[PDB]
């Protein structure tokens, strides 16, 4: 392992000096994703050029160290540091599709504003829970036998280091990306019900709506007096108990069934909206509904140019006509997947998006990577210090050390592989 270590050390800091390049410059690429796929490549980065120069001098001597004891605590605690930040980041991550998953129309309107203040903070916490992990071999946990042998050799540290680094992060990701499985596995369809859900939104208190209107459960308008009360007094008449404010999920269900087909009968008592409702789709009258829902039957009625354009099944065009609106400047994202699912006749406007799974996907592999390169170093090293039938020569020790080394370079490799526009940006680099 002579040279080779110094091929390792320059294809680290290539790549991820690569992927670094990509995220600040490339507009497209900069997503709250990427941005923790920054600070995982700095991880590599820093280990290529902080850590690794040690290691490759303790592999020209036979493992003796002629260093002060203190420039061996900073090279040990800094490859704590590193791998801990590694794992954790790719906990984060993990997090970061779960939520782009669970909650994906919420996810995409969430990271298009100041979202940089969070990633801030997860990139901060990240880094901080890094440090201290690392930090009690700098103040003298780093006990060894020899002052020529610079390693872990403590025994409780040893024990704690895997847990927090490794056990800890991987049990939590392993168990996010399990339910990240069972929630993309289980492909149910969505109806009007789910779509209003999102659209509208449930809450079980009474609060004031966009137009200060007071309003309950899945947008449903209780009262238009400024009276705190009469919203009381019709919530309880809407109910059949004295709610005195707050209702439960399932209240909070029916009653909006009771909207839905209030609206329905709303439309066929129209004679503008029956005929489009008439000759519109199951999916696509759910979209007629739901601008009924959040306008009432009078004021959907007025699109007339669009009302017609939808019966002459006109989709793209309607879609196009319905945008030069003023209820698209007012509410731009709702009128989005509203316009989406006429245009369409699809409810891929409220699915998890192409680009999503994808990423999904691809950071699966990068933490299939890392537990593949990572687990026999842990289960070498632990076994190695408590020892009862140490079948742990020095000769496996440095590959599975090796192996984790290897982790780093690899990630550019993936995001190149699966990634079309990291590959596109990478070449964009290169090619000047
Ligand atoms: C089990 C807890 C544990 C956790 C972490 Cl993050 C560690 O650093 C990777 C170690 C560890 O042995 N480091 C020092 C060794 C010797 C020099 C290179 N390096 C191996 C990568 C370690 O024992
Ligand atoms: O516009 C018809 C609907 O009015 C209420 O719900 C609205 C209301 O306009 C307001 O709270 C807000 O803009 O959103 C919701 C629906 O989007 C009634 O409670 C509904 O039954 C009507 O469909």
């Amino acid at each position: 392992y002579a040279l080779s270590y110094c091929a390792l050390i320059l294809a680290i800091v290539f790549g991820n000096g690569l992927v670094c390049m990509a995220v600040l410059k490339e507009r497209a690429l900069q997503t709250t994703t990427n941005y923790l796929v920054v600070s995982l490549a700095v991880a590599d980065l820093l280990v290529a050029t902080l850590v690794m120069p040690w290691v490759v001098y303790l592999e020209v001597t036979g493992g003796v160290w002629n260093f002060s004891r203190i420039c061996c605590d900073v090279f040990v605690t800094l490859d704590v540091m590193m791998c801990t930040a590694s794992i954790w980041n790719l906990c984060a991550i993990s997090i970061d599709r779960y939520t782009a998953v669970v909650m994906p129309v919420h996810y995409q309107h969430g990271t298009g504003q100041s979202s940089c203040r969070r990633v801030a903070l997860m990139i901060t916490a990240v880094w901080v829970l890094a440090f201290a992990v690392s930090c009690p071999l700098l103040f003298g946990f780093n006990t060894t036998g020899d002052p020529t042998v610079c390693s872990i050799s403590n025994p409780d540290f040893v024990i704690y280091s895997s847990v927090v680094s490794f056990y800890l992060p991987f049990g939590v990701t392993v168990l996010v990306y399990a339910r990240i499985y069972v929630v993309l596995k289980q492909r149910r369809r969505k109806n009007i019900f789910e779509m209003l859900r999102i659209d509208e939104g449930l809450r079980l208190k009474i609060y004031k709506d966009t137009e200060g209107y007071y309003t309950i459960g899945i947008g449903h308008l209780l009262t238009k007096s400024p009276s705190l009360n009469a919203a009381k007094s019709e919530l309880d008449k809407a109910i059949g108990r004295n709610t005195n404010g707050v209702i439960t999920k399932d209240e909070a269900e029916k009653l909006f069934n009771q909207d839905v087909d209030a609206a329905v009968r709303g439309i066929l008592r129209n004679a503008k909206l029956k005929p489009v409702y008439d000759s519109l789709d199951a999916v696509r009258r759910a979209a007629l509904i739901n601008m009924v829902f959040q306008m009432g039957e009078t004021g959907v009625a007025g699109f007339t140019n669009s009302l017609r354009m939808l019966q002459q099944k006109r989709w793209d065009e309607a879609a196009v006509n319905l945008a030069k609106s003023r209820w698209y400047n007012q509410t731009p994202n709702r009128a989005k997947r509203v316009i989406t699912t006429f245009r369409t006749g699809t409810w891929d406007a409220y699915g998890v998006p192409l680009r999503e799974k994808k990423a999904t996907q691809m950071v699966a592999i990068v933490l299939g990577a890392f537990i593949v390169c990572w687990l026999p170093f842990f289960l070498t090293h632990v076994l190695n210090t408590h020892c009862q039938t140490c079948h742990v020569s020095p000769e496996l020790y440095s590959a599975t050390t090796w192996l984790g080394y290897v982790n780093s370079a690899l990630n550019p490799v993936i995001y190149t592989t699966f990634n079309i526009e990291f590959r596109k940006a990478f070449l964009k680099i290169l090619s000047c």
